[PDB]
């Protein structure tokens, strides 16, 4: 539900995050796991890191940070054509990882956080915009498989 203006949008602003996949990554989680502290709990290797400092020490997490972003560029690049990758996505994280949908809200906000925090005066009004459509796109498609399976909710 983006135009193409908008695709393009969200595709160039994403070339600032593959400039260091990785540093965004980490910075994504810890926005999220520091502001939520409930999404943390999730991830049994990374429980016993409740703070900023403990998390940005750990090299596994920035990994792991990579890995997210790395998923959601991908998802990206398909400009909503994403079915067959948002699937498996959403089929794990409510069954097995067990994340309320509620925490996928959390990241978005987490991600548009990072892009200002990151590049300050460089995400623009309408990047912005199209940005926050293509989450909300993401997250919304996520919801109705969640809705499938009747997880939370
Ligand atoms: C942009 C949104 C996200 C993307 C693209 C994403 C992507 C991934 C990927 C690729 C994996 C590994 C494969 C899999 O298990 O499906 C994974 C694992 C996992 N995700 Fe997410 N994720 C997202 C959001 C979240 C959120 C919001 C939480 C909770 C706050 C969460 C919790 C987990 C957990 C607990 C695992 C298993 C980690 C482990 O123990 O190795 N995810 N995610």
């Amino acid at each position: 539900g983006l135009s193409d203006g908008e695709w393009q949008q969200v595709l160039n602003v994403w070339g600032k995050v593959e400039a260091d996949i990785a540093g965004h990554g980490q910075e994504v989680l810890i926005r999220l796991f520091t502001g939520h502290p409930e999404t943390l709990e999730k991830f049994d290797e990374f429980k016993h890191l409740k703070t900023e400092a403990e998390m940005k020490a750990s090299e596994d997490l920035k990994e792991h940070g990579t890995v997210v972003l790395t998923a959601l560029g991908g998802i990206l690049k398909k400009k909503g054509h994403h079915e067959a990758e948002l699937k498996p996505l959403a089929q794990s994280h409510a069954t097995e990882h067990k994340i309320p949908i509620k925490y996928l809200e959390f990241i978005s906000d987490a991600i548009i956080h990072v892009l200002h925090s990151k590049h300050p005066g460089d995400f623009g009004a309408d990047a912005q915009g199209a940005m926050t459509k293509a989450l909300e796109l993401f997250r919304n498609d996520i919801a109705a498989k969640y809705k499938e399976l009747g997880f939370q909710g």
